[PDB]
């Protein structure tokens, strides 16, 4: 088996972009059967506000210390990035949300084995539909687009019963150095920072599958201690 951790904001663009990058490299994997991917929860910025109504652009512009026309000239970049991945983003429309009680959705869904689905729902939510991921009510609904039990997945968010597990997820991202999403885990050893190209995800899967099963030796010809 080959295991991939990805640590992913649903507020990050890049994130998205990479999902379907990683995806493609997925596709073309011959071994693509026997990986198993699992969502880290991260946040860009854990103590943001429940809903900031700023716009996106404003947000950046203040985040990053530059000039409105600049934040606007990398929206633009990562909208026309996103295209070409079959993303159709609108950042005018983006709810600048805190997303802690979306990774606890993606935390339940992923307990009912639709953890990917989740993950992929609140992104589209998030980049393309300018829906509000802090709200109880879209969650839900968007639980129950994923096919989840929309009353039990709500229960568990007012409960806040997956809380403690996003923010392990946050602190073993913080562990391990990672301070920007998407990232990538793969056999538990290897790293790949940002949202890589195809090639660069497949490169890295073919190289763990061959340590993985690497070329069996012939073997030549008094004893050994061998582990029962």
């Amino acid at each position: 088996k080959i295991r991939v951790d990805i640590w992913s904001d649903i507020a990050c663009p890049w994130c998205y972009i990479g999902k379907r990058r990683f995806e493609s490299a997925l596709g073309q994997f011959p071994q693509r059967d026997q990986v198993e991917v699992v969502w880290h929860s991260f946040e860009l910025d854990p103590s943001a506000r429940p809903l900031n109504p700023i716009a996106m652009r404003d947000g950046l512009a203040m985040k990053y210390s530059i000039s409105p026309a600049q934040a606007q000239g990398s929206l633009d970049h990562m909208t026309q990035t996103a295209a070409q991945e079959g993303l159709e983003y609108h950042f005018d429309r983006v709810k600048l949300a805190n997303t802690f009680l979306a990774h606890q959705l993606i935390h339940y869904a992923a307990e009912q084995g639709q953890g990917d689905a989740m993950k992929e729902r609140l992104l589209r939510a998030y980049m393309s539909e300018g829906q509000n991921v802090n709200d109880l009510d879209t969650l839900q609904k968007l639980a129950a687009e994923v096919g989840l039990d929309a009353g039990a997945a709500r229960a568990a968010l007012e409960a806040g019963t997956y809380a403690q597990a996003v923010r392990y997820d946050e602190a073993q991202a913080q562990q391990l150095g990672i301070t920007g999403v998407p990232f990538f885990v793969l056999g538990g050893k290897y790293g790949v920072s940002g949202a890589q190209a195809p090639e660069t995800l497949l490169g890295a899967l073919s190289q763990v599958w061959a340590e993985q099963h690497p070329a069996p030796l012939t073997m030549l010809g008094d004893g050994q201690c061998a582990v029962p």
